[PDB]
């Protein structure tokens, strides 16, 4: 049952591999860094005023030595970087949990629109995962600039905050800042809510025809003691750390869990660096990826003789089961058929789903047509939007078109999704989309105009399909480093196994802040 | 051949109700975003009917036409309408493909639901755009216009009709199941599909007295612009049935009003705004919301506000958690709830009146509606402070005389029904006929079972 | 819209084929009355007694002039008939009743595995119908030859009527005579036992060390007055019968169920009898059947261009909506995908399912093979079996081999299945399998031309409806124009059933 | 607390009761290995095709010294033996299933009416009891002998296949050979198929006008490649088996599960050959049998003293909690009642319950009838039928008329029942039964004295455990001094399943 590798780790493909992936992933952290840089700026002014910076605070928030996820860490990148959030998935007190920080180090916070839809996206794993949600706040609010594409969609954010609530997941606020107008419901949406004494000021309208104080509109002391708009104060922000510990800490949330051994793989995963290929058109066959991120390598290959372009089967994570789908060619109509009842049979065993992407597509031509290749790719399409057990993507090629909707892209709510860095996601290949626009227009004419169209058309798209811009659109959850794709997929599906099994106290409104 | 309101004329039920959506969704943002939708009747049946407008420039699926989409979508899941689509149809696609999957997701799960999609091929759907007929229940192609493919021929060289006319799908690969002999008979057939569904036969077995005032004179009511703290139990008198109007809690608070009507018998309680949203008119709503919840009384939010009261006062008297609370019932209440934008929605007012990032059910704004951020008043002070003081009447006051009156003047309702922030505009006049429309629909899929499965109807 | 019929209703094949169905009806007609007259010479031992023959009881139990479906008929043909019991659907006091009764009038009453098994199919009947059973019950025992062969299995009927008590689905059970040994517990696991005086013992032995009258062992005062195993006792078969009728008079049964209008066809419904070709051999369409059940004639062709020897459709049948699925043709790959298709869409409309039977089952050689047919016809049963919507079947014609179960033949759980009398069921064509068994042994001289078309003339034996009704592989023979009417009755109760909440209980009603 | 047992462990009697019992399981062990050595006589014919004989595929496929528990291995041992159908409940990959693999060894697999009602049996199994369904298929067909006799009722075997599919109840078949005609459906209905490639095919129609050879009819490499009714595409018998295994051990099954310290019997489990009479019309005590499978020899005895003739009482067995009822004497009105309270007291703290059958029946006399014997019997049956609680039978002795109904024997649905050597089961005793026959006819000259005692001779066939393990009224012989282990195996599965969260589905998994 152990796969074989056919990969050869002192030859001139695999360096040159490890070489090109090397640069994307440096690429990537290069600019990860620059934004941990330009919150060092504001360092000095903020510690001429007794603050800690947001991730000072997340480092005392989080348990030391516990493992932590961050998620969109580059979202909206250069669309007006994180979104104006430092969040991620880590422990607090024992208790793994959904943290978030206003990045306060940069542009006072700030909030872009893909501030909204990074929200938007961690409030969805809060309630998919039943994490408890640990935020650090101090916002400057949304960029003015972007009120009308964000105000009346923002509210989402407060409702999913309401539902939340009423599920029974609790939400704890520390408010080390400003929290002013709409973003004041933030905390006064939350169940438990910390509040710093004179560096916090939660109010609809600040002061700039009535004058007053801002401690004495909407400060600290105010709202702990006048309004009881919070349940704690707190000194400083080291305080109000140790206070979302206490509270998290006080909580019986693992207590509410049931109570419930494996093989290491046969490769190393350091290896993932030179397994794809330099050569992007080159094909390579997804089991070298597999090889080395399931228990001893073993793969139980699924009805590979019907079709050995969609790859199925199943293996283990770190004792976990799961069934995987990768892609070794275009989806033809006997993959579609293949996948969607592979979907449907680990839906009947309760065995999460993994998909790694490396896809171009579908089929084409009259054959794939007359052979039901629409009627059987949207079996595949409503077996993944069907399906209950969790689905979990990482992308490590192409995801392009009606393949990226097949193999639980976004749209199709996988739990969550990772990309690697050398990966591209796009409508089409830009060869394809050039080669196009180049024949419709050849008869709706000058070659040299049709050569451009096509050529500048394909450079175009396949310059847009790159990790950084996909992952800047939250069309990820982030980029990840490959030799973690083991790890992650044994700490995604521990997530995903406590979730099944936690009960939760629902409750009709939400708790109430009387 | 037939053109797109040729079809829908022919596809509904002569002199059935039929309220259209989204009409002016996208307008200048470039209108109806590829799509003539509404709800109407086909053989009896109440559905969602939505049709591609290839007149204006064919169609095209753009950030509003996925928005519209995705909302049509919502509209039949959560009042439980069978979809019918005729659909014929590169600009925006790069950026709009990966979130333009959840309409096919959507499509899946709707069928899983158990609400079926019937869908008419009268022209091409290509590419992506093959799929939605593809995740369709019921699949009627036109012999000769229709066309499927996930590749047009745009290296094989095959005729269009090769490779996925009609007669293909229809004869070979089994992707549709019925053979139209051209546009008017594909919507024969259709209307013939729905006529042979139990829909209503599902639903259990199941009088009132007008308004004192003619609701026929009302294009007077509501001055020019709507800011004006002017009388939402003015409206209420002309939508309640024999005018009759039940204050609630007014003496607690008078400008966040509430209380209960019949509109057509459907008993329904109101929430309205002559003010700001003081920390009791709040409270005040948060509990007559949840007192609705239960009687099963449906909810209605006429929105006319500016916003919450803001003070030291406002603050030290819970506006923050007060609101908040008005929040959560109007996210957590369970009971269908309707929303007519008639003036102001600014603001936390506009969430906590239950505008669209609110979801209820429906949400519809008059003409003369203004939805926005803030005002043009609080506009011209943010720009002024956040370069101030981040010395002159030159660059002090300057900003504000004219800032005020870019957005005290632009605020269109236009830009909000473009923007899908609501569901469309409507004549002020239309008001109480609209509501009674959608009252009924809420309750039809109160009372309406389904019949879920796991995956959906598979077409094997 | 409307389906358009060709075939010449003043024509002469109709008027052909209108004959030979008649013959056929008259046929099963002839012999169901044959049944009658072998119970009625007994008259004057029942009259003697002061008894009603069981159809005078069941003729008095029965609403005026309602709807009574009678079921299993001619069951157990010949196999030592109608199993010794005449049941079916009917009306007691406006409610409508699983109603049976002991034919006690043939060979006294008596049960064997044809017994046995119309019992069990009778007890499924109304569990999954929900219909209150009444059981007017003179037995004694069962066939001595048989009981030893028989009586461990023969414990699933009592198995099944303390789990309808517990299912909330009341029993009614009328005491004319014996009920004896281990059928004592049939009217011990009913809820209302009403028991005749003087004619009428209940006892785990009787007379054959110690020495009784029967009725000192177990004759109806004994049960009402001292140990308590009746309710009621009455006076006379027609006092009993009587008692049965206000029992289920007071209950609030239809006031449990919730409240609540079409067409007639275009085309009368005699013209059935004149459809199916008087020579099988001949192909017919489905669709002419369909023309004279369906409301306004109308049909909803599905997929018909994909496949067109599986027909689907939709219809109204008195203004239920059902999905149809026939036989025009063996069953392909197309066809297979095409029905599975169907049959899924058919429950997510909660639309109930009508299979009309006349295949000859699944398409074959290498094409059918290579494009998937047992794959499809594989979905095809998961769907059949799986669908909760109401299934009926009417076998019209063939059901041979797999399409048997393709098409919702017994197997499959139809929840009615009724066959017209030029029906034939049958493992394949008697052509078919001589043919076979040559080629088979012939490598394994003159033994060919002969053994193969024998063997042919034989399974024309076990393939007329009688040997299918006889095995109760059908719920009865019914006059094709009756169909329409038949389906109407069927879907109500379908209906019904959907619709009503009963009051489970843990064990049973217990008979302190 | 302890039971004290009085049989002398160095007696006379009980070496003379050992030594019996010790030939009735000799004897029917025997007949088990005549079976196996039938099946052993085509190791040439196997090995040949370089094909592994269903045991050796058996034995493959289970874990190394994991308990395996065979059933039905008799059934229909004379009435044309084990069915064509080896099967069990074992472990693969640590994951408990219901194995099965067709018996191709003898008479080519095949399938008959006594192989339709193991089947049905199986499946009922393993539904049930929640397992996962292992099946190394290879048949052909069914007898045709049969099989038009039979096609109908075989149909709800396919029926069970989707309907154990929507529950969530995985089926892993690995087809070595043939499953050709209705049979494909056997694979085709199962969720993971593998197909051996050369040897294995599926088809409607074998080449018995066109003309193919099998293997571009349904060979493997035909499903696996180009029609896609397979999953897997297996080198050889034992590479098949393999992958069964495989799928198998990467299912989280076992991680459904929430997680989870007993003393032995004070009295050799051994000792159980020499507990019951060598001369079965002697009477024993029941709580002997007792005091060797319960923990301790502890036994709680219940109402004892209100009739000692129905013994009811608590044990725990392996530290398993269970509630016993047997049979010191016939079912008299007080004993029935008091074992109805007894099964509803075990069914309130969620207790399973033990049947062990010593019954001849219930009491006779006006005394029984007027003390409301039936309506108490009645109750035990509706306490027996109508419990949630697991119900175990073992047969140890008689098992006649009514008691056995009263017994959960199998008409109750029990889930397991097996029977001990000895065991008899029939409608009555051959004695009572002459003497019955006698008199009824006697007054309807030599003939009494010999038509009596002869009767009672013949009935002594249909009465042996054979005749009943073959009839499938039970699920098997078993040598009593496995009865501990035995039902710690059944108490555990029964527990696993009680506890077993399903994944259902509307249609059953779909091979698209």
């Amino acid at each position: 049952p152990a796969i074989q590798s056919e990969l050869d780790v002192n030859g001139e493909d695999f360096a040159r591999n490890r070489e090109a992936m090397l640069a994307a992933v440096a690429g990537f952290r290069e600019l990860e860094q620059k934004v941990l840089d330009k919150a060092a700026e504001a360092r000095p002014k903020f510690e001429k005023r007794g603050q800690l910076l947001p991730r000072e605070r997340l480092a005392l928030l989080l348990d030391p030595g516990a493992p932590f996820l961050e998620l969109s860490s580059l979202a909206g990148y250069k669309l007006h970087a994180g979104g104006g959030i430092i969040a991620g998935i880590g422990y607090i007190a024992g208790v793994r949990c959904l943290v978030s920080a206003s990045n306060s180090a940069i542009k006072g916070g700030t909030i872009s629109p893909t501030g909204l839809k990074k929200t938007l996206r961690l409030q969805q794993i809060a309630m998919e995962n039943k994490l408890p949600v640990v935020t650090l706040t101090e916002s400057g609010g949304a960029n003015l600039n972007y009120a009308a594409e964000i105000f009346v969609e923002g509210a989402r954010g407060f409702a999913n905050q309401a539902r939340i609530s009423a599920m029974g997941i609790p939400q704890v606020t520390v408010v080390h800042g400003s929290s002013t107008a709409g973003g004041a419901y933030q905390p006064g949406l939350s169940d438990y809510v910390v509040v710093v004494r004179g560096k916090a000021k939660m109010f609809l309208a600040g002061p700039p025809g009535e004058i007053a104080s801002d401690e004495e509109l909407g400060g600290a002391e105010l709202h702990a003691q006048v309004a009881g708009t919070a349940e704690y104060l707190a000194e400083n922000d080291a305080d109000g750390v140790r206070l979302a510990r206490e509270i998290v800490g006080m909580l019986p949330w693992n207590a509410q869990l049931p109570a419930r051994s494996w093989r290491e793989p046969l490769y190393p995963v350091e290896e993932l660096l030179g397994v794809v290929p330099a050569d992007p058109k080159k094909p390579y066959d997804v089991r070298e990826i597999v090889a080395r991120i399931a228990d001893g390598s073993e793969f139980l290959d699924f009805k590979n003789e019907f079709d050995g372009q969609t790859v199925c089967g199943h293996l283990r994570i770190e004792g976990h089961a799961c069934g995987l789908i990768g892609n070794n060619g275009p989806i033809t109509p006997q993959g579609a058929a293949k996948a969607a009842q592979f979907i449907q049979l680990c839906e009947q065993s309760n065995t999460p789903l993994l998909f790694l992407h490396n896809t171009t597509g579908f089929m084409v031509g009259t054959e794939s047509e007359r052979q039901g290749v629409i009627k059987h790719g949207s079996k595949m399409i409503q077996a993944v939007a069907n399906a209950r057990v969790p689905k979990l993507t990482l992308v490590v090629g192409g995801s392009y078109g009606a393949g990226n909707y097949a193999m639980c892209g976004r749209g199709l709510d996988p739990r969550f999704i990772f990309a690697w860095p050398n990966s591209r996601t796009a409508v089409m290949g830009g060869a394809q989309a050039g080669k196009v626009l180049r024949i419709v227009t050849e008869e709706k004419a000058d070659p040299k105009m049709l050569e451009m169209l096509e050529t500048v058309t394909a450079q175009k798209l396949d310059s847009q399909s790159t990790a950084l811009y996909g992952t800047a659109s939250l069309w990820d959850d982030g980029l990840v480093d490959p030799r973690d794709s083991r790890r992650l997929l044994g700490y995604l599906l521990d997530i995903c196994a406590e979730a099944e099994a936690r009960p939760l106290k629902g409750n009709s409104f939400g708790v109430a802040r009387f």
